[PDB]
């Protein structure tokens, strides 16, 4: 008679497969999507407790629903191996750890400092930018934030380090926008410029750096912060943090400057403003069992284990660079000084969404991306790969020179079925049907895996 | 460094603060109707390798490689919520992946509506939630009522009762695209049919946010919204007993035709619903939550769960009766589902008096206004809900005692409140006074044993 304390092994076998499908499909794959990453046991132990089912509407300090002792005390631990996983000064700078997630933590910051219709620039989508920091089609709003707010992209140039400050700067002067956002998806090179923060202290703007993709870096200081410049940080818990799925939100406190007279120096306004917007504006009750587990993380990440993998991760991103360079591949304007690489594959003859597809089937996950000249709309010229997920399997260089040996096989086993067929499902279907590459597939499939499996897992061995 | 390291072994600190948590759950009497102690085989699934996947897009349209798993999980809790409620897969859908319950509604209202367009969602002293709108009289604090246009409640009030009047009179004026059909503090049946006039009349959308009576309503115990209702919300959690979580259900296919028009006239909710949730507001769903919801659905999709729900409404029927012989007057006059309005006015005790003193004796309850009430940080009357003790394996007369112990309480506040002057100085007398801190400390312990030997889902130690 139901007791709850049952296995869901025991209470639930359809589940406990599928987890347990899942599991196999992680260790056997060679995961390259540059967002990925396998979370800690220690996290997914918080992630899956009785945190769950704790509602703790409101912060610390005083939060009034009730109980919420234990909780106001592991919120405020993690908000303090925050601020220590960055750099410290809480004198300077505070942090909302309730987002749900990174979409709710951008929200959040629109909501607690713009006006609805306010004007909002980000990186445009097929440049590299996130939907969260606005898209519109030629005929529909499509980010929530193009819809609540008035959102311009600013371009990439074509050939360079890509991000064109000098248009940016040029059509944010005509565009006087309230909050530009420095942040990217696809893109290798270096940012969170003190640059954007002239363009915005210029055209009185806010700063604000989501940082999602190289939050972990930032972390460890294997790359340059954004939190000298920036005045409002977002990024997930997830990805190069290597947490349970969460958002943050850092924001500068205290005095911002002094002024003239005596001074009477100037208090910053985002602290509570944001808080308002998270709590009792767009968020219900917090989930604290992420929370706990985002602890678990930020925690592990202020270690020197932590700093020894995000260089591993731009080693493993140079090695995997260098060495499709070594077989003269392209990419997205050189190389890299981050986690991830942007293959060009027009010049070597295959598209995104083949190579994508081909490189599925053999347990190799990449993205498809859209490449300066924006045919775009699945069947983008470039291939995004990224070092994290591998790197914490304990990856190495030699190690990704050998994933690139494989992803040669499949951009090459491509290559052969684009000479034989009709572009779209005529390609796909060929995939499935030929037996020539039906087979091709399974014997490149089959080292892969082989490959994929000796390595270590994050997590537990099962699920 | 593995990451295969148990949570014991690399972070004490935290380990000893969820086993604090588990102490603090398994001791104390919950009698939140938002709250409940989840199973174990759905916190297995919520802290999974689930956690490790990014699937933007939804089955079949992802936007990633290497979906093929969670596209069948994300199916399973598709199937397993339309099977819990009952609901024929011609004429409705779901969303499972909603992160939490104010992203389900503001996903509604973003996929429905353009900004500005006109909300009516009962007040928030009339039932509430801030996520169906509300405004002070200085400021809009939902976001709801930031990006839409939102006019207040319809109860006739002492009366808990839903006007059926003056919101069609207003809903005639103010002419609102959408109503919200749904409470947080409402010991009643919502006449979803009647919505369904007075929606159907104004050329409205009628939504129903059941977080609280989601459980019931797939038990079949309750008469569903989905008759009525065109658009239903929920959080998993709660009535549910599941992982914090969201769904929206929605209608599809056809809507009948006019004489000639011939017979096309089908339902538009789907892919709005669908582009509101995944390109709009949310990034990539967290699989692990609908896994772990799954796991909750088909665990009540059953007999047992069937019976839980039974049981829940006759655990809410017995603390009534036993709150009437005693505990005070019933806003509302009794109950028809998973919880009781109790008023405190005419025994003379705020609701945040009340709410406090059973904090420090383990008891979490609700202050919840009252239509006689005053507006200030305290007053008004206490919320109360069988599903998180019902959980526990309680039944009528667990629900006797329970309601005894809450007496005690109540007790010694009208005691405290005869020695002290405002609320400041009431919760004061509480902390300091050697006489009360030691009479709560033996409440405390009773209510603690009374509880803390029943069984609670989860782990054990956390
Ligand atoms: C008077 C005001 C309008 C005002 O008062 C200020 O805060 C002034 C501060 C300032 O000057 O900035 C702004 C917000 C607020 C303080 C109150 C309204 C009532 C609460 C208290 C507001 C709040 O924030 C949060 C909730 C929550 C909603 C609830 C019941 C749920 O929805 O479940 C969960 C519990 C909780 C906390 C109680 C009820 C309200 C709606
Ligand atoms: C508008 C939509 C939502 C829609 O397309 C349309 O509706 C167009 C209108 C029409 O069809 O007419 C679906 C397909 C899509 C083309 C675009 C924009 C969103 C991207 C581009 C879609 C896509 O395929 C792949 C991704 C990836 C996710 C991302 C950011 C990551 O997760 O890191 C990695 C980079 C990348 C490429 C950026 C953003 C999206 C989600």
């Amino acid at each position: 008679g139901w007791t709850g304390q049952e296995s869901l092994s025991d209470s639930d076998p359809e589940m406990w497969e599928l987890l347990q499908r899942e599991k196999d499909r992680q260790c056997r794959g060679l995961e390259l999507i540059a967002s990925e990453n396998f979370c800690s046991r220690a996290a997914l132990e918080a992630l899956g407790s009785c945190l769950n089912n704790k509602y703790s509407e409101g912060y610390p300090g005083k939060r009034y629903y009730g109980g919420a002792e234990v909780v106001d005390e592991i919120e405020l631990l993690c908000q303090r191996r925050a601020l220590e996983a960055f750099d410290l000064d809480p004198a300077q700078w505070g942090v909302n750890v309730q987002p749900y997630s990174g979409s709710p933590a951008n929200l959040a910051v629109y909501t607690a400092l713009l006006q609805p219709h306010d004007r909002i620039m980000g990186l445009d989508l097929p440049d590299g930018g996130h939907l969260t920091h606005g898209y519109m089609s030629d005929v529909k709003r499509i980010s929530a934030t193009s819809i609540f707010f008035e959102s311009m992209p600013y371009k990439l140039n074509p050939k360079t380090g890509l991000i064109d400050y000098n248009q940016l700067a040029l059509t944010a002067r005509l565009f006087r926008p309230r909050l530009i956002i420095a942040g990217t998806s696809a893109y290798a090179r270096l940012i969170d410029y003190a640059r954007m923060r002239e363009v915005c202290d210029e055209v009185k703007a806010h700063l604000l750096a989501d940082m999602a993709h190289i939050s972990g870096l930032v972390a460890g200081k294997v790359i340059p912060s954004p939190f000298k410049h920036a005045d409002i940080v977002t990024t997930t818990t997830h990805k190069t943090l290597r947490g349970a799925r969460s958002g943050l939100i850092f924001y500068r406190k205290g005095v911002k400057a002094v002024d003239p007279k005596t001074g009477r120096e100037i208090p910053y306004t985002f602290e509570d403003r944001i808080n308002f917007a998270v709590f009792p504006s767009l968020q219900g009750g917090p989930h604290n069992h992420a929370i706990a587990a985002v602890a678990v993380a930020l925690k592990q990440a202020a270690t020197p284990m932590f700093r020894e993998y995000s260089l591993q991760v731009l080693k493993n991103a140079r090695a995997m660079a260098d060495a499709l360079l070594e077989r003269g591949y392209s990419l997205v304007s050189g190389g890299t000084d981050n986690h991830l690489v942007l293959v060009d594959l027009r010049p070597k003859g295959l598209d995104g969404a083949r190579a994508e597809r081909v490189l599925e089937l053999v347990s190799i996950t990449a993205n498809k991306n859209t490449c300066p000249g924006d045919r775009s709309a699945i069947t983008p010229g470039g291939l995004r790969l990224g070092a994290p997920a591998l790197t914490s399997r304990q990856f190495r260089e030699d190690d990704f020179r050998r994933v690139v040996d494989f992803i040669d096989e499949g951009v090459n086993i491509g290559l052969e079925v684009k000479s034989k067929t009709a572009k779209l499902q005529d390609f796909k279907s060929f995939l499935l049907k030929d037996s020539e590459t039906s087979q091709r597939l399974a014997n490149l499939r089959q080292r892969v895996e082989q490959f994929a499996r000796a390595f270590p897992m994050p997590g537990f061995d099962e699920h």
